[PDB]
C-alpha cells in the first residue's frame, strides 16, 4: 500500500507508505506531495496546464491521495508524449529557482533528520551548541557575497550540512565543503547527502561539486584548508573566545580578497589599527555588517545580524607607510 509520484525527467519514481508520516507540527509526507506536484508545475508550463483541469483534497483519506497523484502521474506521460513530437524537452542541466530549492532542502531535511529532537542533545555552554541558519540568510549570502568557479566554500560547523547544500545547488563555485565534529549532526549529514542527490536528479537540477566530511576544523589538516579557502561561512555565535581565537589564528593566513561570513564577528567594526594592537586580526581585514532581512528578529528581539569579514593587508601596509611619514 502506497503512493507514487513520477518523475519529470524519467528518474526512479518517488514512492511513499501509507498511512503518510507526519515530520513535525508544521510539516507532514502528504503536503510535501502536494507542493512537489506544485513545484514541478512550475518546472513544466504544460505541465501546469494539464493540472488546472484542480480538485478537492482531503489529506485524510487514501483514494483521495491516489487520485490527485494519478492526475499528476497521468499528466507526466503525456508530457513526455509531447517530448517525443515536436516539444523541446525541459532542459536538463539547470539550477533551481530559489522557491524550488526551499521546497527540495525541507524535503531533503525531512526525509533525512529522522528525529529532530537529537539534534538538541549538545552539551550546553559548549562550542558544540547546535544551531541552524535559516535558507533566507543563506540566501541573502549569495546575492550579496558573488561567487564565481574560482571560488572554494567552506562551511566550518557544518551541522547536517544544509548551509552546504543550498549554496552547492546555487553558485558554480569548484568545490563546496562542510566540516562537523560532532556524531548526531554529521551521521543526519549523511543522509542528507544521499537524498539531495536523489531529489536533485528526481527534479532533473544540477549542483556544483561538493562534500560532508566528518573532521575537526581546529586540526593540523584544516590549517592548510583554511588557508586555501576563499569563502568561508561559520556560525560562531556558541563557540566562545577560545575557539574564536583559534579560528582567529587560521584565518591570519587566508589570501587577499578572501572572505569571512559569520554570526559573529572576528574583529571590531571600528578597528582602528595602532602600536598596541599591531598583531591583531583586525590589521588585515574589513567588517561589515550584513543587512539584516526586513523583520527578522533574534532571540535578543534585536535584528539577527551576520559579518563580513574581507582579507586585506591594505590596512597594515598603509599603517606602515604612515610611519615613515610626518
Ligand atoms: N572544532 C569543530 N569542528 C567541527 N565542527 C564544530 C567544531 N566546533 C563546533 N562545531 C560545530 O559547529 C556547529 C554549529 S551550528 C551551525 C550549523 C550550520 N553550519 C548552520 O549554520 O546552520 C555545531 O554542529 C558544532 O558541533
Amino acid at each position: 500500500l502506497e503512493l507514487r509520484l513520477k518523475s519529470p525527467v524519467g528518474a526512479e519514481p518517488a514512492v511513499y507508505p501509507w498511512p503518510l508520516p507526519v515530520y513535525d507540527k508544521h510539516h507532514d509526507a502528504a503536503h510535501e506531495i502536494i507542493e512537489t506536484i506544485r513545484w514541478v508545475c512550475e518546472e513544466i508550463p504544460d505541465l501546469k496546464l494539464a493540472m488546472e483541469n484542480l480538485i478537492d483534497y482531503d489529506t485524510k483519506s487514501f483514494e483521495s491521495m491516489q487520485r490527485l497523484c494519478d492526475k499528476y502521474n497521468r499528466a507526466i506521460d503525456s508530457i513526455h508524449q509531447l517530448w517525443k513530437g515536436t516539444t523541446q524537452p525541459m532542459k536538463l542541466n539547470t539550477r533551481p529557482s530559489t522557491g524550488l530549492l526551499r521546497h527540495i532542502l525541507q524535503q531533503v531535511y525531512n526525509h533525512s533528520v529522522t528525529d529532530p529532537e537529537k539534534l538538541n542533545n549538545y552539551e550546553p555552554f559548549s562550542p558544540e551548541v547546535y544551531g541552524e541558519t535559516s535558507f533566507d540568510l543563506v540566501a541573502q549570502m549569495i546575492d550579496e557575497i558573488k561567487m564565481t568557479d574560482d571560488d572554494l566554500f567552506v562551511d566550518l560547523g557544518s551541522g547536517v550540512g544544509q548551509v552546504v547544500l543550498q549554496v552547492a545547488a546555487a553558485t558554480n563555485c569548484k568545490h563546496h565543503y562542510g566540516v562537523e565534529k560532532a556524531d548526531i549532526p554529521a551521521k543526519y549529514a549523511e543522509t542528507m547527502d544521499r537524498e539531495f542527490r536523489k531529489w536533485m536528479k528526481w527534479y532533473g537540477k544540477k549542483h556544483a561539486e561538493y562534500t560532508l566530511e566528518r573532521g575537526d576544523f581546529l586540526s593540523e589538516e584544516w590549517r592548510e584548508r583554511i588557508a586555501n579557502t576563499s569563502v568561508i561561512f561559520v556560525n560562531n555565535f556558541a563557540f566562545g573566545p577560545e575557539v574564536d581565537h583559534q579560528l582567529k589564528e587560521r584565518f591570519a593566513n587566508m589570501k587577499e580578497g578572501g572572505r569571512i561570513v559569520s554570526s559573529k564577528p572576528f574583529a571590531p567594526l571600528n578597528f582602528r589599527i595602532n602600536s598596541r594592537n599591531l598583531s591583531d586580526i583586525g590589521t588585515i581585514m574589513r567588517v561589515v555588517e550584513l543587512s539584516p532581512l526586513k523583520g527578522s528578529v533574534s532571540w535578543t528581539g534585536k535584528p539577527v545580524s551576520y559579518y563580513l569579514h574581507t582579507i586585506d593587508r591594505t590596512i597594515l601596509e598603509n599603517y606602515f607607510s604612515s610611519l615613515k611619514n610626518p
